[PDB]
Order: structure tokens, then sequence, then C-alpha cells
């Protein structure tokens, strides 16, 4: 029978949905390989609402070739991998190493009364993929935002747009009405009312935090004009 896969020699690069599985041969081999069987299992997520428990599964890679592409996981999630080499008479030891898939951004759902200061809309909770919704924005163009920029300073910053609105996202834990130019103070952000001579865009924008990456995801709910 073969040998060990080399377990530090297990080396994997990650992506949202991916994992590029690479390895060495084992150190000693009877025979020739014939094919690498490799067993998946999630072990964790950042995402607080996932199943873990049917996230496995196994791949007989063949051919010799000591690399595999991993698709169709989930993001945020650590998955477990073993590597075995086989020869034409058998597998060889099982060899481990694991790796966490990257974050992404929550997922976006798809007007109400439009008065000439103020729209209201009916805002929709987005969806964690790879770690909770922390943060929801509204963000107000004349005619996504990484930058927040609150009304006060728009003009002297000289930009298109600025936040109206931030909730944490155990704030709109089921679909609410909200009305944009209420005049409230929302996370230190000023909802200030529109102008009513001024055409404006109004978009619904969610943020994930977790690892220390930070991905955001937008979606138009309103215009006026
Ligand atoms: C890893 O795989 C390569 C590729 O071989 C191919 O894939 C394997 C998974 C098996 O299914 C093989 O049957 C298949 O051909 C192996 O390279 C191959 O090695 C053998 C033995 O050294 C070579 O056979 C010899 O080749 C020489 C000419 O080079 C002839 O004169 C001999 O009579 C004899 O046929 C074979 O040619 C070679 N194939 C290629 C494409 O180079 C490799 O050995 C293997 N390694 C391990 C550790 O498994």
């Amino acid at each position: 029978l073969p040998g060990a896969v080399p377990t530090e020699s297990i080396q994997g690069s990650t992506f949202e949905e991916k994992i590029f599985l690479q390895w060495r041969e084992p150190t000693q081999t009877y025979g020739v390989i014939t094919l690498y069987e490799i067993t998946y299992k999630a072990v964790s997520s950042f995402d607080p609402e996932i199943d873990l428990s049917n996230q496995s599964g196994r791949v007989s890679k063949l051919g010799n070739e000591t690399h595999f592409l991993f698709f169709g996981l989930y993001p945020g999630t650590t998955y477990s991998f073993t590597i075995r080499a086989s020869t034409a008479k058998g597998f060889g030891p099982p060899a481990t190493n694991q790796f966490t898939t990257k974050i992404s951004a929550p997922s976006m759902p798809a007007p109400l009364n439009q008065t000439d200061n103020t729209v209201t809309v009916m805002l929709k909770p987005a969806h964690s993929r790879g770690a909770p919704v922390s943060v929801y924005q509204i963000v107000v163009e004349e005619e996504c935002y990484p930058v927040p920029i609150h009304f006060q300073n728009a003009s002297l910053l000289n930009s298109q747009y600025y936040f109206a609105a931030e909730f944490p996202a155990d704030s709109l834990q089921a679909a609410q009405p909200f009305t944009i130019g209420d005049n409230k103070t929302y996370n230190g952000y000023w909802n200030t009312p529109l102008l009513p001579y001024k055409s404006y865009r109004i978009y619904f924008q969610a943020a994930s935090r977790a690892n220390g990456e930070t991905k955001i995801d937008c979606v138009q709910v309103a215009t006026k004009g």
C-alpha cells in the first residue's frame, strides 16, 4: 500500500464558493498511484444560519496529478479535507488539513407613498451568505456605496449621494416600511427631507463583517422626480 500524503504539503487557496486544493505525492509509493480520494466536511461557519450536518462529500480524483478544485462550497465556512492515495492494490493512510472560504455579500431582496419631500418603501431583510448581516444602509443619490457620507457634509465633499439611515440588522428582522426624509436620525445619519425640485434614486444596502473582511451589496428601491 502507498504511504501518507505529507500533511503540511496540503495547501489551499480559498475563494467565496471554491477552494483550490494542492498537495504532494506520498513520501514513499508502492506501485503507481491510480487516484486520490478526498473527503470534505464543513467544520464551522461564520454564517449564523447554515446547516453543516450535510455539508460533506467525497471525491475520487483519477490520475496522480496532486491538485483538485472544489466548487459549490458555502461562503465563510471552514471545510476539513482528508486525502488518501490509491495504488491499484488500494488506499494508503489518510492525511488531513482544513481551509476556510471567504465571506460573500448578503443576499439582497428584489413605492408606497411619495410626497413632495418624502418617499416611503417596503424594506425587506437581506440574508446571510457566509456571515451575518451587520448593518443596513439607505443611500440617497441625486440625478454600491462603500464610503458613507452624512448629509451635512455632502455639499462640502461634493458627493452625488448621502447616507440617509443606517440600522443594525436586529432592526428590520421582518419586512417593515421606511420613509425616506422623515427627518429622524438613524445611527448618527440624518434622514434629511428630500428637496421637492430635485430628482433622486434611492438604494437599500446591506453589509457583512467577519474574519476582518467586509462585503456589501445594494439594490435600488425607488426613484423620485
Ligand atoms: C503518475 O502518472 C504518470 C502518467 O501515467 C498515466 O497515468 C497513471 C495514473 C497510470 O494510469 C499510467 O498507466 C498512465 O500511463 C506516470 O507516468 C508513466 O510512468 C510509467 C512507468 O514509469 C511509464 O511507463 C514506461 O514508459 C516508458 C517510456 O517513458 C516505456 O519505455 C516503458 O516501456 C513503460 O511503458 C509511462 O510511460 C509514463 N507515462 C507518461 C505519460 O509519461 C507516472 O509514473 C505516475 N507516477 C506515480 C507515482 O503514480
